[PDB]
């Protein structure tokens, strides 16, 4: 229970404090790459997404695996939804009397993620080789991923993702999403929806089996802003008497899935689940339990159980709405077959019934 879950959280804290030297190395490589990329005519306006914060850790049990997002603003973007999939869009340009450098990535009237990533990757590979103050290598592209992956010092890996930034209003598919009014208030929802949105290249293994040049909506800056300002109280987690366990529960949900994917990495059944699914379910639980008193630190075990049982319910009913785009069902059988969700249900039920053996040291 709570005492065991606390021990888990404490062990993961230890490894995070150690990797600050690794973060220093990552930041040094990323800053060199941005300086070089900004010299290119097509990537002139590239920059860090979450400029203050280099890097996230997608995988909490892999402290030496870093994730960084670059953003590239494209003004006057014209988006064309793909086959009413709600999440995937062709990117087109508006009126064309002025041509600009990004047109070198056009395929017809459509902005090609392939072409853009090819030049992106080529510049990084060149510049990585021209670095000599630290040993960094570029890893070969895996069949699906659009990310550029660097390996630093034999054990630090960095996934770099290039996102397009649009400063216009969010696409209409988001209009009924981000249902935070009863938790964080309607005016915070309005404020958040005034920020830009992002488009990222999709995986090859992602989508309808074609290699169409569609882009996927991305709201990772919104996820980050909410987690850093997450209470109903404006002073949640800013004093002794207002320490909640929201972030802890999310960490534990991520770690649960990571451990189970590892325990079963021989089989194929868990390959389609990722932190994305656990994060989505967590945010729904925050919507469902908006009071800070529902997240008291003393109740860590009960709050974590709440997150687990909600996730189990989503698996069993095969319904998990995207937090921003409610019509997109992460758990549709078009995306994950029923037997895979049934298998994960079985494993999470086993863990819950046995006080989570997959956690203990
Ligand atoms: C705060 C809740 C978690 C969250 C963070 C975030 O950054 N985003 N970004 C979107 N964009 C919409 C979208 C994304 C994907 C997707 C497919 C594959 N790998 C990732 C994402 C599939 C369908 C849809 Cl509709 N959703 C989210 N949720
Ligand atoms: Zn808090």
């Amino acid at each position: 229970g709570a005492s065991k879950l606390r021990a888990v959280l404490e062990k993961l804290k230890l490894s995070r404090d150690d990797i600050s030297t690794a973060a220093g190395m990552v930041k040094g490589v990323v800053d060199h790459l941005l300086l070089r990329l900004k010299c290119d005519s097509a990537f002139r306006g590239v920059g860090l997404l979450n400029t203050g914060s280099y890097y996230e850790h997608v995988k909490i049990s892999a402290p030496n695996e870093f994730d960084v997002m670059f953003k590239l603003e494209v003004p006057r973007i014209q988006l064309e939804e793909y086959s009413n999939t709600r999440a995937y869009y062709f990117v087109k340009f508006k009126r064309n009397p002025k041509e600009n450098p990004l047109s070198q990535f056009l395929e017809g009237e459509i902005l090609s993620a392939s072409k853009m990533l090819s030049k992106f990757r080529k510049i990084i590979k060149e510049e990585i080789n021209d670095i000599k103050d630290t040993d960094v290598i570029m890893k070969r592209k895996r069949g699906g991923s659009p990310a550029v992956t660097l390996l630093i010092s034999e054990k630090i890996s960095v996934d770099i993702t290039l996102a397009l930034e649009s400063k216009s209003s969010w696409p209409a598919s988001t209009q009924e999403g981000l249902r935070i009014q009863n938790w964080l208030s309607a005016k915070v929802r309005k404020q958040l929806r005034l920020k830009p949105f992002y488009l990222v290249p999709k995986h090859a293994k992602e989508g309808n089996g074609f290699q169409e040049e569609t882009w996927r909506l991305s709201f990772s800056h919104i996820e980050k802003e909410i987690l850093n300002n997450h209470g109903k109280s404006k002073t949640c987690c800013e004093n002794k008497e207002e320490k909640c366990c929201r972030k802890d529960c999310l960490k534990l949900m991520k770690y649960l899935l990571e451990q189970l994917k590892e325990r079963f990495k021989d089989k194929k059944h868990l390959d389609k689940f990722s932190s994305y699914h656990v994060k989505t379910a967590f945010f729904h639980v925050c919507t469902q339990n908006p009071q800070d008193s529902q997240w008291d630190r003393k109740d860590l075990g009960l709050c974590f159980d709440n997150c687990v049982t909600y996730f189990l319910q989503c698996l069993r009913t095969e319904k998990l709405e995207n937090y921003f785009i409610p019509e997109f069902n992460l758990f549709s059988s078009n995306l994950i077959d029923k037997r895979s969700k049934e298998f994960l249900t079985k494993q999470i039920e086993y863990e819950r019934n046995n006080e989570f053996p997959v956690f203990d040291e």
